[PDB]
């Protein structure tokens, strides 16, 4: 009960903003705003996205966002109604955060929990004017859609984020003071981490017509640092940052020096009217508080509202307070010629300029700028100089201000973080890509981009940091393979629901040659077969010969097919082990199950070797008298009623597939005798051996001599299935520990592997590690038709490492977690500045197809019980159709809150016997309640 | 040029809540809310102030302000335009933060250009629907008055602040919120002040319609802690604090120990739920980190909403945090029982009531808690249990919590400030209480306070911190004496332009038995004289003797008159010195220039004192003759032309009195003469001494002789004006110093009164320091009618004391600075806890005859060519009566914000000649734009 308390200490480490993400005017991510940014083009358009170009005679141009009408509402668990009720403003921002979380190299779960704080900054309530001009009754959400202290605490909601989270208004110069209440939440200790953001929506045609009459606005498009300059353009903005210490980081654009704020006071000249002296004294307080060199400054993103009372006066501090040494131009710009003023999100659209410029390393070229103001001495004397075309920014410090209308200035360094890439032993082999996305068109592009960048593994790491969120948030999971010979590709809806893994052995009968040839391409698995036959030398068996230069007559002998078999097994489980797949079950054929023992943790690669080494030593030398095996169609119980003596019956592989086994005489006689009738039987090399026969006792014995001094005991975990012991005999002592006594039995006893196959799940994703996919007919069989099934080995495939990991994608694409980049070195974090950016792939990756409400210009003026319970409870939380949405889904992952828990409880107790608390509501599935009313 | 940074250290001290002022609900200021509190009073009414009891059905009662339509527009420099598109929730915040900040005992000149923050917290923006529904031109004030950044900007331009101003929006936890950023603005050393607050005024019914749509509000008022609560009641606040280093503060109501936020993160029950776990943990954490002994918490200020969800998990939460280890029942409580919930308020109304309570050190009483809730063990345990009466609350720590809706929680730690007042050797004797305000009725109430407090010395040290603002602020000055046994009080309205203050010392014919002896009440007059006396002493004079025993016959004597009269003017001089009142003018009559010559600096009291001593000395020593001498009403010229030999005029009193003065029998033919014609003379006491004559050709030369080794030369300054070397003269080096030389002078030639009395302006303050107001006619007739006079003394007056304290009080109503309280030992701050608050007088003493427009419930559904120039230009800036306006103020002092400027120019360039910039305009007068068009 007792709540340990945090050690909340200050911070003297370095901050570092990690992903960026957002909406720009005619940009639908921050791909297309750099790529804008880049070609000179401007995103201030003229057309009737928002009001007719002249309505209420405001100006014809302005920078408008792609779409506002588009949401993923099912993703971030809010109902229909609630959604309806949700300011624009606020689902972009969502969108963006949720992007830019994901571009830092973040997920879902790893960023749950933290203690991060969110740092919104808002200032448009014009969605409580026209939603309220016919407010009708199910518009009370709009209080937890609509309110302005709603926009971070959603994203600490739905997040799980546990630190400060606070909306600012400071005009336009809110971003930054965002940014420095974070730095100062970050510097004491509270939060490790930041979701500083900000955004801005234009609706009302009015404001326009407010901001004119104050003479804010100007006729063309801003015109920073010209002599024409005569007033600003209105833009939208949707953007967000995450902010992280600089240790913990996993990608890094660049380093937070230091932020700080201040204030005009009584001027002379009007309350809307900026203070030289003061922008000068902020720049001259930041640069020396944090001893940085003014003269180091090699880019400044200037707050070029374009008017002719606030360039001049910024220009001249900037002059006076970092072109003070300067020996050469000081490259001065803004983004407000490009993409317009985005009022209460200015700072955030430098910031994100700042990043793009430090993370392509060039300036993007400023528009607009014709003929230098002569008000502007700097432009004159060779101090400052805009950056009218692309720069090469090749390292240093950049500085951002940002003036709120009003006198609240605020300044900003940021340090550019040199990275540069260096080549990994990857990126020219083939791999596997694997991620999740909301639709299948988005996660194709995702693969289009990672086939785009096949040659980069940060991108890569940075993926896969993210890749493995569960099937609830992201449904569509899909694997491609990079660097390959031959194209592949899977996309796949996994239902919320987990599939339970399981790694099937596969025994005798895998070999061929080239076993494990291709493989070898993969670090791991050449690293684990040289662990092993090192292990084997010293016994006269040269595992790499025969792996590699071996040939069908060697592999016609005894040993080294048992040989190359565990090697193959093992290496694989060492391969699937450093990939990070944990086995929910293990299931194996004799001479798997030494396999499954040591994928189990019971046995070591050295037991496990030696275990086949004796088992095929003690076959061979004792002179056993030749027999034969054969997998006929018979039944079990027909199998052991027709059965004459000297002939039994081996393993039971399927429901219709039993392993008869015994002497050469009587095994062809029963083989006659079952081709006279009408029986399928097909002959298996077992290399005229007669196994799990009464030939094996002799044998058996031995073999328990030969490992009682090898095999240590050790306890046998309920995920191994034995296939040796029947079912009835698993609580007996012989069945805890694979001693000696174990491998004994399992050679010599029956092989019970459809009991085995039926302990499995109904759905269960059985992974067949072997050789060659030997007994996928029989699994299939024995398993059902729910069950997903695949091999990670080929007979006589031209590649196999191909085929691994297009099984792997199948596997992973069904819904098991793993990491393909666990057979590569690791990747030293924070990635390369050169690594691109993955906002841009979510942010076009969304589930779109709903449309929802967005403000008008026209309001700114002025049958069976069970499905009857079900349609009921569908419709009170919002659900046209009931059976569309999935039936493992919680309640409370939609967005049930406290009122419709209550409805919900007097909806079933009005239509049936029910009576469930408030608590259980929000925590029970719609085929959980269809299981309580049917009871 | 260059700036210089400013030194932004860490902070480590104290921080100390200094000021509180606010309007509450049935309350006008903080000394209503405390009545109110403490009697039971339940300040949630019904009626129509904002909409009928029930319109749309919306609960009938709630927490509303008396008014919201007053504002003093003229005070804060903003014009009526912008006072009227001006959210009334920004008036009553600037408002109510002068009134803190006087309550702190800070001034508008004291936090001018001081390192101050603004962190207003507000959410509601009712008020732009409502002025949209109907736009028309004019109303683009709104964006400099409506919009929300613009509420601490506001506050920053008008007091002159130069720290981070930013505004916050948490909801329901939004003033905690900002106490948290000011915190962390102070402790980094951006700032040293805070002006932390927020106000949140209910205008629209359709708000309070969706919020009881959301099952938040109840049917009775909040029932905090009782099993029958069901919601909360709406209620309206506009409170602020004023933070301060504890090293700097001159009144400290507590020390803030911490403040600390956090989140709750994705709960299972909604967003709109609160989590205990959240809660607790940040209690943990903010008793942790500070290392408080959560068990000393004496009283907790809960935030007692009144739900059946929150009232449970905020006890439970205090209970697992705070009650952990306690042996005594802890007391909660909450002041939304009392006044409702304020929404964004609600943490500034639990700011105001643990600042009330450690101010009265008595817990509020807590209402409607009749029956404990059944789901708080903790009422049942003893652990907790709320203050239903009046609890001697007497020393401790005070935690305050704000739940946001949404799940942003909020903790603070205030320390009782321990500083029970002690005894002043003042508050028994007589005191010069002054003050200014807006209006006379403000004066008077703040005057009736003042007596109410006579025996508080802190109290009117507080006071007078704010007492010397410019008339241009407060224009009403007034004056009135505590302790007094006569009863006096003054209050005058003074321009904007200052008058001089010019000293004007008497000369011979003050004395009078009792000179001075009421005065020796005064510390510093009986200090002065005593300090003379010494001096005075080795040469044969018992200065006290003569001062407080001395008889009629003893002033008939040559030496004790001038002894007197010049103790009598250097212990004036010590006075008003000590009181910090500085002459910009000295004048004196013979006699009076070693006085001025004390009080210019040129001379020192022992010189003063010896000169005056060796004139009397060598006046009596030597056998003049006997002379008389008389102040007739002759001309200066008619004297001049009209006098024989023998009898001369000695000084040009005024314009139509001389003084005459010869021998005896000469001057008794004069009488003679001058009483034959229609002539009015009038005998002066000069001991039978002839002055200013050739009679004195043998003194002077003595004391030239008797002086030139005493007194020691030093520069004259111009302040200074000489009344015995003619103006023509002024230039030559015996004009330069006080030596011998020029008292010689002075005793030898004639006084020039007259032409010493006409460099002093036409509007001048003249204070006739002497023992009693002798030239009180001659100077009134000499100056002219716009001059204001003042007597320190009057002769054979009952009380001198309170004559004196009078006569200052007249010289402050008319607009001369000064410090009462320097004549009593400094009071140390910060002053004890026990004085009372100044909040109150400053609200009640407000200009609000105006009422500006408030949003309404109808909104929310659907001929000389100077003085043509004048009219133009009043009604440009929006004053209705040109006339009416001060003469004397500039335009920038009454709310001029460019554009108005360009209107102007433009307006005087069509109307008549002139062509003024723009930056003059702001700078320029109403007189002086006269004058330049006459011109
Ligand atoms: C009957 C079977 C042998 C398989 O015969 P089938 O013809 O029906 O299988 P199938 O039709 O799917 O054949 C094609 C698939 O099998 C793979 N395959 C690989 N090697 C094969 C081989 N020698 N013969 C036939 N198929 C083989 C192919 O790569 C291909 O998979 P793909 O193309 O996808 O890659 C199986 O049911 C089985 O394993 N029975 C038990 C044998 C056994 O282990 N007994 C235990 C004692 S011996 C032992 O374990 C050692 C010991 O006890 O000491
Ligand atoms: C005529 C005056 C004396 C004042 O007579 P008036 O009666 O006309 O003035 P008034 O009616 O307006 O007010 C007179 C105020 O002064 C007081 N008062 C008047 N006559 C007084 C007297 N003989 N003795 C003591 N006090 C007297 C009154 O109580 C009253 O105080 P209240 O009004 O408070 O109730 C003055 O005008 C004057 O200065 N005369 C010339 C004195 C002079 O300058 N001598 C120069 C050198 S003598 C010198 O300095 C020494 C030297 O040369 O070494």
């Amino acid at each position: 009960p007792p709540k340990t308390p945090n050690v909340v200490e200050p911070y003297k480490g370095e901050v570092a903003i990690c992903g960026l993400s957002g909406r720009y005017p005619e940009s639908a991510n921050v791909g297309e705003l750099e790529y804008n940014l880049f070609n000179k083009i401007d995103m201030v358009t003229i057309d009737n996205r928002r009001w007719e170009p002249g309505y209420l005679g405001t100006p014809e141009r302005m920078g408008k966002v792609k779409t506002i009408t588009d949401f993923d509402a099912e993703f971030f668990g809010v109902h229909t109604k609630g959604a309806q009720t949700m300011d624009p403003m606020l689902r972009n921002l969502l969108e963006v955060v949720y992007e830019a979380i994901v571009d830092a190299g973040e997920s879902l779960e790893s960023m749950k929990g933290t203690r991060t704080g969110v740092y919104i900054g808002v200032s448009n309530n014009e969605v409580d004017t026209a939603y309220m001009k016919n407010w009708t009754d199910d518009d009370a959400y709009m209080v937890q859609g609509c309110h302005h202290s709603m926009y971070p605490n959603w994203i600490s909601f739905f997040f799980d984020f546990s630190g400060p989270s606070t909306a600012y208004n400071t005009a336009c110069s809110t971003s930054l003071v965002c940014l420095d209440a974070a730095e100062r939440h970050l510097r004491m200790g509270v939060i490790d981490n930041a979701i500083v953001g900000g955004s801005n929506f234009i609706y009302r045609p009015a404001t326009t017509k407010l901001f004119m009459g104050m003479n804010f606005l100007g006729s063309s498009t801003c015109k920073a640092f010209d002599e024409s300059g005569d007033g600003f353009v209105r833009g939208e903005v949707a953007s967000a940052i995450l902010l992280k210490k600089a240790d913990t980081a996993k990608r890094v654009y660049c380093t937070l020096v230091g932020s700080m704020l201040n204030n005009d006071g009584n001027q002379t000249n009007g309350i809307l009217y900026p203070n030289s002296e003061a922008q000068e004294q902020l720049m001259t307080d930041i640069y020396s508080t944090h001893k940085i060199d003014a003269n180091e400054v090699k880019y400044f993103e200037c707050h070029g509202t374009g008017t002719q009372a606030g360039d001049p006066n910024e220009t001249r501090a900037i002059c006076n307070a970092v072109c003070k040494g300067k020996k050469d131009p000081l490259l001065i710009g803004s983004i407000k010629s490009n993409l317009g003023h985005g009022e209460t999100a200015s700072g955030i659209n430098g910031i994100s300029k700042v990043i793009i410029t430090m993370h392509s390393r060039q300036i993007p070229p400023n528009l607009h700028f014709k003929n230098p103001n002569p008000k502007i001495p700097g432009l004159f004397d060779g101090r400052l100089k805009v950056v009218t075309e692309t720069t090469p920014f090749d390292g240093g410090l950049i500085a951002i201000n940002s003036f709120g209308m009003g006198g609240t200035n605020a300044h900003a360094i940021f340090r550019s973080f040199d990275k540069r890439a260096e080549p990994h032993p990857a990126s020219d082999k083939p791999r596997l890509f694997t991620y999740c996305a909301r639709t299948e068109e988005g996660l194709q592009k995702i693969f289009e981009e990672a086939h785009k960048h096949a040659s980069n593994v940060e991108f890569h790491a940075l993926c896969q940091e993210s890749a493995n969120t569960k099937p609830k948030s992201l449904p569509y999971r899909g694997a491609t393979i990079l660097n390959a010979e031959g194209e592949y590709t899977e996309i796949q809806k996994c239902p919320s629901k987990a599939r339970e893994v399981w790694f099937v052995y596969s025994g005798m009968g895998s070999q061929w040659v080239g076993m494990g040839r291709s493989l070898m391409a993969l670090d791991v698995f050449r690293q684990s077969i040289e662990e092993t036959a090192a292990i084997l030398s010293p016994f006269g068996v040269d595992l790499m010969s025969l792996l590699m230069d071996g040939t069908e007559d060697k592999l016609k002998e005894i040993m080294p097919p048992f040989i190359c078999i565990n090697a193959i097994q093992l290496a694989l489980t060492d391969l699937l082990n450093s990939m990070g797949i944990v086995p929910d079950g293990l299931v194996g054929h004799s001479l798997g199950e030494v396999g499954c023992a040591y994928a189990d943790g019971c046995l070591t690669r050295r037991e496990a070797i030696l275990s086949a080494f004796w088992r095929a030593k003690a076959v061979i030398d004792c002179e056993v008298k030749p027999g034969k095996m054969a997998a006929v169609e018979l039944t079990w119980e027909e199998a052991k009623r027709l059965c004459p003596p000297g002939v039994v019956a081996a393993c039971h592989n399927s429901q219709d597939s039993v392993t008869i086994s015994g002497g050469a005489q009587e095994m062809t006689k029963f083989m006659a005798e079952l081709s006279a009738q009408g029986v399928t039987v097909k002959e298996v090399n077992s290399n005229n051996i007669s196994y799990h026969s009464s030939f094996m006792t002799e044998p058996a014995a031995y073999l328990k001599k030969g490992l009682e001094k090898e095999i240590v005991p050790k306890p046998r975990s309920k995920k191994w299935i034995s296939t040796s012991i029947p079912e009835e005999r698993w609580g007996n002592p012989e069945a805890q520990t694979a001693d000696a006594s174990y491998q004994a039995n399992n050679l010599l006893s029956s092989v019970l592997f459809y009991e085995g196959l039926q302990k499995i799940p109904s759905n269960a994703i059985a992974i067949e590690i072997a050789p060659a996919g030997l007994l996928q007919s029989v699994i299939k069989k024995s398993l059902g038709q729910d069950c997903t099934i695949v091999a990670l080995q080929k007979r006589k495939s031209p590649n196999n490492l191909e085929v691994f990991f297009s099984a792997l994608g199948k596997c992973y694409s069904h819904g098991v977690p793993m990491n393909p980049l666990g057979l590569y070195p690791a990747v030293q974090f924070p990635v390369s500045i050169d690594t691109p950016m993955l906002s841009s792939m979510v942010s076009e990756a969304w589930d779109h197809s709903a449309k929802w409400r967005v403000p008008l210009v026209e309001e700114f003026e002025y049958e069976s019980m069970v499905d009857q319970v079900l349609r009921a409870v569908g419709k009170v939380l919002g659900i046209k159709d009931v059976s569309s949405v999935d039936g493992d889904k919680e309640f409370i992952d939609m967005g049930v809150d406290s009122l419709m828990s209550v409805e919900i409880k007097q909806a079933l107790e009005r239509d049936a016997g029910l009576v469930i608390s408030t608590k259980d509501t929000q925590l029970m599935t719609f085929n959980t309640l269809r299981s309580m009313v049917k009871g």
